[PDB]
């Protein structure tokens, strides 16, 4: 349970929701078939466009609700330590990043950080360890101009059940200046490019001693493997 509701540039925070279209309740999307996939369910949206450069390092902010921690000490901010998944990122070309419907775009993926078998680290627990933040470049070599950022937490702890696994997204509403020419070989769509029955979603995480350690073998995370320039 978290909100993907704030974006840094470089270091710079652009402000709570500032360019983002996210969901107004914390609650998982677990229809892998729903339009909620794509930037969440429908919440807020806003007007602005943020401004990046191709290269960039950026900033994706998770907390337990809007705004931050629910109330004082809320073990459950960023998001609860229970809710091990990797955490991915995706673009999509639009022209109008403020008016595009979200729906039928061309996703391809840029970023994941996923699970590390002998270190036993998931990538929701480098988030909670960077306070909610995750962080990833941009492309150097992806063309000017507006894209939808998608970044999405996929929590595992009860994906042991079909359609049980839950997903916490967001996208955030951006322009590129100082790209390329790279045009993605191959693109999936949202929903549609995961599968109910995917190794990485249909999942039981939990080892001999009920730790959530994949028992320390390799995760496959859904979805086309990042692009690389
Ligand atoms: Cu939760």
């Amino acid at each position: 349970h978290a909100i993907f509701q704030k974006v840094s540039v470089n270091g710079a925070d652009q402000g709570s929701l500032t360019g983002l279209r996210a969901p107004n309740n914390n609650n998982p999307v677990q229809n892998v078939n729903s339009q909620d996939m794509i930037c969440g369910q429908s919440g807020s949206t806003s007007n602005t466009i943020i401004e990046v450069k191709a290269g960039d390092r950026i900033g994706a902010w998770y907390q337990h609700v809007i705004g931050g921690a629910q109330f004082p000490n809320d073990p459950d901010n960023p998001i609860a330590k229970s809710h091990k998944g990797p955490v991915m990122a995706y673009l999509a070309k639009v022209d109008n990043a403020a008016t595009a419907s979200k729906t039928g775009l061309k996703w391809f993926k840029i970023w994941e950080d996923t699970f590390n078998p002998s270190t036993k680290t998931w990538g929701v627990d480098n988030l909670i360890n960077n306070n909610g933040w995750v962080y990833f470049n941009l492309p150097q070599c992806i063309a000017d101009g507006n894209y939808l950022l998608r970044v999405e937490v996929l929590a595992l702890h009860s994906a042991y059940s079909q359609g049980q696994a839950q997903f916490y997204q967001s996208c955030a509403q951006i322009n590129v200046s100082g790209g390329g020419s790279f045009t993605p070989a191959s693109t999936v769509s949202f929903p549609g490019a995961y599968s109910a029955s995917d190794p990485g979603i249909l999942i039981n995480i939990y080892g001999a001693t009920g730790q959530p350690d994949n028992n320390g073998q390799p995760y496959t995370a859904p979805g086309p493997a990042p692009i690389s320039c």
